[PDB]
């Protein structure tokens, strides 16, 4: 009985190791090499280019916060899309939010939608309503024309090596603040803090330029490297993203398992030492 | 070059490993085996029966949220125990604070203390201060008879599997109880809400027998099984341990990478599941 180990360049001298209880799916797609197995106790994997992307334990965690971190900041947001995501998780969590009219996400790798409505039914589900619209395209060319349209954007990529080497450079961010809405919001999957702070810092730089208010939460998750991983967090409005405008409290929000009004909040209190190195 | 894999029976079917540079020691003490090694990217890491105690890069979290948390809730500590901790991290940061009078450590292998001495001298420091006091005893035992004693006790145990058996028990939680003053408090390392909720129930259950508020705090710590650990928080006052009564801004704590008022409370907002496992104990 095999472990799937996984092995970086991007953190070089660690790696994490999962028992493997069965392979179900391995293909390259036009962009990347797809992996899914069962682990004998996270559950479903889905691996690209040899990077954990999500496992069923835990990826409750990123969607959530992902997701309702900037879900309860915007007041009646109308449009908004996903970049990356094709699993859903984030789609899943954005159809709880009855007046949002249009969820358009943009997916690179047709593939990746496939494998996670064949085997992540309970986090490709959101793919059924009907407000979901998919565009199969690089969200750098995507964003390129669009102007003033969205309330949120959640960038859920994978990491810069592999096709989403477009979407962590300044020219990315620009498309992003100008296809936001004035007050619009977002946040992106962004490196951890036990990793290389010089990226948060970069990435914070280039968010600096055009955005008002550009703030850095952590989230607890066991499965991507050291255990946690970043949100950055971009605002138009000088008020940001640190403090929830309201609670989730209607039903289709009851079995939320990370999640909080609380812990929005704490989400934002950094170590020290990360602190220090981003004020200055 | 070799690696380092970090594999148990508490934390089945999953690994971590480390690059290592070179191994440094390996002995079987009276209790356990001990290895150190420098890795190529956390600096040194010691090692307790296959399991990491600590590196380098990342040690001051555990040590200063520990330590920390209840310090600064305590008003005027005078008197600490720390059970376990036999590498000196706790003892460190408790010797920043100067008005503490004495500090007693209870560890129970003295091959470790002697370890982080020779390998590491950043942590081991606090050895040298005149307030310290070492006793090399299974703490258990060292408990049995001391009575309203410590201000504060910090239980910086190795995992349940091993010497620290006798620390996870309602007979030690009985023990820690009556060795604290009557507004003294308490913390425990107590394990990772993302595989050790059983552990971590069984733990609270025992601490709310005995103490009138018991909370449960996340620290984020990269080299420990899912990134992070918890530190189970008894008081005996219904105040308990979320809210700091003190802020750590001398010279003395300057050197701070962790810890700061803020972060103390935001520890303790825990992810809405394991919100609900507490509900259940
Ligand atoms: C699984 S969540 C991360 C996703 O980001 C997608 N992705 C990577 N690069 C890009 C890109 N340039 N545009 C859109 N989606 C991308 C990946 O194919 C993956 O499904
Ligand atoms: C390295 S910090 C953890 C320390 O806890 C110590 N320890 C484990 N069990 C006990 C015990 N029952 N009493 C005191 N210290 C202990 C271990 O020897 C280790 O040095």
């Amino acid at each position: 009985k095999k472990w799937f180990s996984e092995f970086s360049i991007m953190w070089p001298g660690q790696a994490f190791s999962l028992k493997i209880k069965k392979i179900l799916y391995e293909t390259k797609s036009k962009y990347q090499n797809v992996l899914v197995f069962e682990s004998t106790t996270y559950g479903k994997v889905l691996v690209l280019d040899g990077v954990i992307q999500l496992t069923e334990k835990d990826e409750f965690a990123y969607h959530e916060m992902m997701t309702h971190v900037p879900m309860t900041v915007s007041k009646e947001p109308k449009n908004v899309l996903v970049v990356g995501g094709g699993d859903g998780g984030i789609i899943r969590e954005l159809c709880k939010y009855k007046s949002v009219e249009n969820i358009d996400i943009c997916e690179i790798d047709e593939t990746v939608i496939e494998v996670s409505k064949i085997y992540f039914k309970n986090i490709s589900c959101g793919y059924e309503d009907k407000r979901v619209n998919v565009f199969i395209e690089d969200a750098s060319k995507f964003l390129e024309n669009v102007t003033n349209t969205y309330d949120v954007i959640i960038v859920d990529s994978s990491d810069p090596i592999g096709p989403a080497e477009t979407l962590f450079n300044q020219n990315f961010y620009e498309k992003i603040y100008n296809a936001l809405k004035p007050n619009g919001y977002c946040v992106a999957q962004c490196e951890s803090l036990w990793i290389h702070v010089g990226t948060i810092k970069n990435m914070i730089g280039y968010a600096k330029k055009l955005f008002k208010k550009v703030e850095y939460a952590n989230i607890s998750i066991p499965t991507y490297p050291c255990g946690c991983i970043g949100i950055l967090c971009c605002s138009k409005t000088d008020t940001g993203l640190t403090k929830p405008n309201k609670k989730l409290e209607s039903k289709e929000f009851a079995d939320l398992k990370y999640y909080n009004y609380e812990n929005h909040s704490a989400a934002f209190k950094l170590p020290a030492f990360l602190l220090k190195e981003i004020e200055n």
